[PDB]
């Protein structure tokens, strides 16, 4: 009924194959077993052999072992030197042939297995391997928006593969399960943080039994399970009056609630929470504050060991249009910034890329360096809500890694965000990253079929921020459409130029927005422009732009370290990709490209169609290399993305024609 | 449960009562016995008097006589030159005090005992009456936009009295046939233009004993019921390939459906058809023409007298906004026009009152007069779609006489729209008005108390299109509020100045729209400037306005008779309060009145802004003169208003500053 993505394990010639006679699998544990399958079924797929799977080494055999450093005979000083406990060391033996992986825990020899196998899948010679690798993330998660009527909110890959008809839809969630561990993601949280009324019981005995089930698919595979909640559940599910958390019979009621999941699910991560963001009830509600509410959440989960992800994702969405001194981009840091240091140590709290709301472009979180006493994880999108919805093509992981290596200069140079979420920078106990699922029901899980590029780069990127976009895409492609080096070099440039592709005739140098209002999909640079949500572009007639210096503007600016800030401040220095994020500027100003702004406007959007009619006909120059059902799945989208970015040109084009009045430079077609 | 509306019947004082000691009803059909149950009612409640309902006159009681011509011991010269059926004749006798009510059929003696009520709640002198009274239009209909899930399409008033569930809910029924039958109404849809998949079935056996049921009692109030179909039923319930009306076995199947329901129903009214518009399945989707599409219907319920209500909202709801040859406006009579002469004489053709959709202020639609050998009816929207959703009051009844006075030319001078519609100027068989209902399950029906109003006049208008706004609004504010003097002339001044008021802080001159999408509710002025609908205004930073000229537009105006034509056609002649529907113009043009034409913008938002406020001043001196739970109903729905007129007029005000760049005259605030 779907496709394996990544995990093909194709068949290999007869000049690629591998020799082995057993398995030795040192544990029997579900995540033992989990791999050993892995393995048997990888190896039965691509070599055609079936080992036999053993406790024991046979000193003849050829082998692979399977085991944590205690089941080791002699432990030797690679595998010594493993400090994370989901860190592995992968070794041929130099003496019958063996590869050795070594896991700290069951979950390291499981990631272990998929390493190992993704080296097969890629055809790299094993004879002689020396591999160690340990996570830089603690928490690697996914975020599903899935409701249990079957719809996902900003899904656009097909309907829930979790629930059905107010209800718990086995097999495709342990197929799920498996690319979710074959790139190293340990956590999920499986319902919308905007929790309705009946994933509220997803906390009830009436649910639990269904959601041990699934999490007991997902522990198999490394995976913990987390629950979005109701802030206000003690009063909609518990009959109390009230969801203040300092009253004492609240405090009791998720006490209790705590203890309940916990009989069902030994292991539970915890709770994701959007509290007091759109119309979502929390402490604000009762004149509290966030530490108060989380803490009260973090104390019914303590005992257990459980986590409270608080999303930072909170401003005035009731914000007046022609009130210019605030600024939804300052809304997060103002809002969480003073209360560094009054959070619970099992406190996280989860913060967007960007200030706003997963626009194309965003300046990078100011939260983020600003917090040395609170636990932060990044929340990213892989869902393409605003990154053209699946119908588009947007390889998101360039734009991660910017965000990554964004240096905040905190503790001074070396300040990346990505030190700040590994929690090196500040030693935090638990931090990472979380993106929200860009999965459904469709066969090819992600709606286009090269979107799961984006599911499978997260991973990768969550295991370790340092990897390449352009490694990843090779083994991203390699895995799904094969090592012919046309289709290779292809789909990876498709891939690495898509982003700023779709920049070019979405909005521009930073500013956000222009779409329509509601589903969000496609041109309307006035869609949001005299709304309530502080989504602001201010175009008129002579200029464009939002003002966030403090010389002159809201002062957001400030919220960097100085480094940054006197970057972003000046007119001069702001660099070109965000100056309408920062400064409101003429139509005639210059950048540092030598382009005015409308200039820059027309020539991004007429070459970024053409550069689509490129993307569509590099791929059509795959045909015969790719099996017809892919090749067709992806050139229909290609398609629909050329004529929708022709629709976005000329729409955002004449919007600017009719209000500058400055003519395209080159006299292209503008209606 | 629910207001009485206008039908209050409120007990007079001792000094205004009369003396009455016997009804004479001459017949006992279900008619005659509403008619009678009404007058035990009203002078019940009104004159604490319970006259005993007799068959044969007293010749010394005083009396009120009920009767037809034939039922008359002698036939008087008045009632004498009765020619319509549901005309009557009211007249005291000048000998015992008599008042006879006689109708040329049982419906007139209905009508003629509301007319005789009303008067009474008038305090009117009936010592001498003398009155004849005979409608105008034949049909005088509503149409109800209600769902069977109880939602209702563009319904503002509350959910469906008709419909819950996905079935039928009948009191609250006869409360409302009793509403419509005292102003006239004689004709009624129940279902949504827009037959969703339930609603369908509405024409099977599975849902005929309901609609029979409710139909029954809309009989006994002389209205006849009518249902909305579904085009492709012989698809979706009829088990056939296709829906093409020149298929036999469609053609088939649609007299079987008809001899089916007027085996329930026998007077049963007919079928009203959107068909071909806004994604709704019609003949054109196999190559048919509208004639061939409504003639086969007609020809299913032309044995049993029934009529095809074929709706003329047609357009391309899928025009590219950079094609400015293409023009809705355009769009109905081009379709219709050249089929004039090949419809089926039991077809009408239901135009609504301009040809773009229920704007704040449209031209007249160019089919009225356009079509000598085709029946056609008008259609209005009495719920507030565009004018204000009954959160803002909006009295229709002067918008909806200015289209009736328009003089269409079509046979010289004295060609109005009335004498269109009333069959007069063409000698129409069946021909009249329609209007969208605009009540719901709020318990004061309409969800402003005010737009009791426009379900009132437009019964009235219906009725006779001569009589004038001022006395309508007359009648209803006695009837519904009492005779106080300062009460009277305060609400109808509200009523009758409503109109312009909400006209001057929305759309300027005409153009229209400037809503925001998807519910239509509030200032967006680009809100569907860049989309598929056809409704643009084209601002840019020197003007405004669609060229819809034949010298150099679209060509629109040649759709009126000359003398409308040229009026329209050239820009020094074109009224003001159209100008932008017809030419593009600078901002800087001068209009009529003296002002630039960005200048009457700003005049008319900052004005319309104050304009409410006087509103709802006005209506708060009648503190103590109204009941408090009215009172305050009513003005917690100006306070709404007024500031939801602000914020029209600021959105408006502000994007024509950042377009023109000209500042107000007077300096006012613009943000
Ligand atoms: O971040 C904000 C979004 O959460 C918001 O989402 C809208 C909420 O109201 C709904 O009815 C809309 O359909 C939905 O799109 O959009 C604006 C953005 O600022
Ligand atoms: O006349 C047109 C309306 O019928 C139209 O209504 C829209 C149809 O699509 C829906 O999803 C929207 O919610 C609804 O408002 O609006 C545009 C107008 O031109
Ligand atoms: C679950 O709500 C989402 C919302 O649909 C989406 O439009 C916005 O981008 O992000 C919100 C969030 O991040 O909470
Ligand atoms: C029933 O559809 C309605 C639609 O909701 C409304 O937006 C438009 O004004 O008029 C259509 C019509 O008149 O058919």
């Amino acid at each position: 009924g779907y496709e394996p993505c990544w995990l093909r394990y194709e068949r290999k010639d007869q000049y690629s194959r591998l020799r082995f006679e057993e398995i030795v699998a040192k544990r029997t544990s579900p995540i033992f077993q989990a791999a050993v399958e892995e393995l048997q079924k990888g190896l039965r797929s691509m070599m055609e052999i079936e080992p036999q799977v053993v406790q024991e080494v046979n000193e003849t055999a050829n082998s692979i072992w399977l085991g944590t450093l205690e089941d080791e005979e002699f432990e030797r000083p690679l595998e010594g030197t493993l400090v994370h406990p989901e860190g592995y060391v992968i070794r041929s033996d130099v003496d019958p042939f063996r590869i050795y992986i070594i896991g700290k825990t069951d979950a390291g020899v499981l990631y272990g297995v998929f390493h190992f196998l993704r080296l097969l899948q890629m055809g790299e010679n094993i004879a002689q391997l020396s591999i160690i690798e340990q996570p830089k993330n603690r928490l690697r998660m996914i975020n599903h928006w899935d409701n249990m009527d079957g719809s996902i909110e900003r899904g656009y890959a097909g309907r829930s593969i979790f629930f059905v008809d107010d209800q718990f839809v086995n097999q495709r969630i342990k197929d799920y399960a498996r690319l979710l561990a074959s790139v190293g993601i340990n956590a999920i949280s499986i319902n919308n943080v905007n929790v309705h009324k009946t994933e509220t019981k997803l906390i009830t005995d009436h649910f639990l039994p269904d959601v041990a089930e699934v999490a007991d698919i997902f522990r198999t595979y490394g995976i913990k399970t987390f629950l979005s909640i109701n802030y206000a559940s003690p009063i909609e599910i518990g009959g109390l009056p009230t969801a203040d958390p300092l009253d004492p019979e609240v405090r009791w009621w998720w006490k209790e609630t705590a203890k309940r999941i916990y009989q069902y699910i030994p292991d539970f991560g915890g709770f994701v929470v959007k509290a007091d963001s759109e119309f979502r009830p929390g402490p604000f509600t009762y004149g509290r504050d966030h530490a108060e509410g989380a803490n009260m959440l973090a104390e019914a989960l303590a005992p257990f060991g459980g986590l409270v992800i608080w999303r930072c994702f909170v401003y005035n969405c009731q914000q007046d249009w022609r009130d210019r001194t605030t600024d939804r981009a300052k809304a997060a840091y103002d809002h969480f910034k003073p209360l560094d240091g009054q959070f619970r140590e099992n406190v996280i709290l989860q913060i967007k890329n960007g200030p706003m709301d997963f626009q194309v472009r965003e300046p990078v979180s100011p939260l983020f360096g600003a917090m040395p006493k609170t636990n932060q994880m990044m929340e990213v999108q892989i869902t393409q809500e605003y990154t053209g919805q699946q119908k588009h093509l947007c390889f998101l992981i360039p734009q991660w890694k910017e965000v990554l290596d964004f240096d905040t200069y905190a503790k001074g140079k070396g300040s990346e965000v990505k030190k700040v979420i590994d929690g090196s920078l500040f030693d935090y106990r638990y931090s990472g990253i979380a993106g929200v699922s860009n999965i459904g029901s469709d066969p090819n899980w992600t709606g286009h079929t090269l979107a799961q590029a984006n599911l499978y780069g997260f991973g990768r990127l969550a295991w370790n921020p340092d990897l390449s976009a352009e490694e990843i895409a090779n083994e991203w492609v390699v895995q799904t459409f094969g090592d012919d080096s046309q289709v290779v070099e292809t789909i990876s440039w498709m891939l690495l130029s898509s982003w700023r592709i779709y920049e070019n005739y979405t909005s521009p140098l930073g500013v956000g927005w222009m779409v329509n209002p509601g589903h969000h999909y496609g041109p309307n640079v006035d869609g949001y422009e005299y709304s309530h949500w502080g989504t602001y572009h201010y175009a008129d007639r002579d200029g464009i732009g939002v003002d966030r210096t403090v010389a002159t503007g809201t002062g957001y600016t400030a919220q960097y370290f100085p480094e940054n800030a006197a970057m972003y401040e000046s007119l001069d220095t702001c660099p070109d990709e965000l100056l309408l994020f920062f400064h409101h500027v003429p139509y005639t100003h210059r950048l540092h490209s030598g382009e005015t702004v409308i200039q820059h406007i027309y020539n991004t959007h007429f070459e970024g169609v053409e550069q689509a009619k490129q993307l569509r006909k590099r791929w059509e120059q795959l045909k015969g290399k790719i099996d017809e059902k892919r090749y067709h799945d992806v050139l229909e989208r290609l398609t629909i993305q050329v004529e929708h970015a022709k629709e976005w040109r000329d729409v955002i084009n004449t919007y600017f024609y009719r209000k500058s009045g400055i003519d395209d430079q080159y006299g292209r077609k503008i209606y």
